[PDB]
């Protein structure tokens, strides 16, 4: 779009590449010069444009999940108070478009966050995901709304699989039980987990 | 146990470093001499045991797989005719003692199965998973005891799920939500999923 500078174009790579080598490729200490050659920029403009290669990778997340998460806050829009099945459908409505963005947020949430050279990419993550409704099946207990044998962790554990899962599976397995995620299928299992669900755990 | 040779012990410590470049570290083209340096052998004997570092992976894979799939065919002798309940029960039995498999296989299956250097790994692999009911939900709805409106691919994506994402999410997030993988939860946990699936899909 429109006639972008060098400089900018050269930040970008950055980024891009940044986010390659962490979708597709290596793991902890990939260097800034391998970073470089493969967005194709001198390895200097790194600590130019981000000061650390932290920094970079911390960007790099922040960008990706902008507009995955402006897309999720627009579908929650028109949905019902704490209602699982809207988080459900709205999620797969979104991750539909954004199909490696679960495996992406969900490597990031395996780093070690012990290690200093994990703290700023730790960070970053952990304010992309605060939307998450984390005691939805706290409250829904509470409100009295559950099965009275129904523990809260145990279901929102099931119900956090039922929505994660199928973005994190490789493609193989999908496969061989004869799946693949079009947004049809994901519109049925939107449906059919809606369902197991409310007929599951709801009264 | 006893007095094992160096030659054997050698062996079995090529085996360990496959193992652990795998569970706890990088990715493709691992050489042979970085294998052989974690191990603290001579690189030669990676050839010399194993002909090539794909069967040392297959091998590890095996032997790694040989004792767990052992427990879940003897957790299972005691179990009835195909009931997803119980084949949820006797993996979180099983899983419980090796907390790391589920992740392990996880992570093979994800790997290219185009390129060459990945037939040897991903022929191992489909053997180690070979036992695994993929068509359940399948054989339940044919036999007519499923809920209607109930889709056996959904059924079957959703029972995975539940079974397998306990052990793959990392424990930094079941921690966040107030989890721990205790025997005692995944006693709790196998009891709640057991109804969740009677009360959601079966009738």
């Amino acid at each position: 779009v429109g006639r972008p500078s060098g400089d900018t174009q050269n930040r970008d790579k950055l980024i891009l590449a940044a986010r390659n080598l962490f979708i597709e490729r290596p793991y902890a200490q990939v260097s800034i010069r391998e970073i470089a050659s493969l967005a194709g920029t001198d390895p200097g403009l790194i600590r130019y444009y981000f000061g650390s290669k932290e920094k970079l990778f911390s960007t790099m997340i922040h960008e990706t999940a902008m507009p995955v998460l402006a897309q999720l806050h627009k579908a929650r829009r028109e949905t019902r108070q704490e209602s699982p099945a809207a988080l459900l459908q709205t999620y797969y409505s979104v991750m539909s478009k954004h199909p490696h963005f679960p495996r992406l947020m969900l490597r990031i949430a395996g780093l070690d966050q012990s290690l200093p050279e994990n703290a700023e990419v730790t960070k970053a993550f952990y304010e992309v995901v605060n939307f998450e409704n984390i005691a939805i099946f706290q409250r829904l207990k509470d409100k009295n709304l559950l099965k009275d044998d129904v523990d809260a962790h145990c279901a929102q554990l099931s119900f956090f699989a039922m929505m994660v899962f199928p973005f994190i599976v490789p493609e193989n397995l999908l496969e061989r039980v004869g799946i693949e995620l079009t947004p049809d299928f994901l519109q049925l299992l939107a449906e059919q987990n809606t369902r197991l669900l409310q007929r599951g755990l709801m009264d």
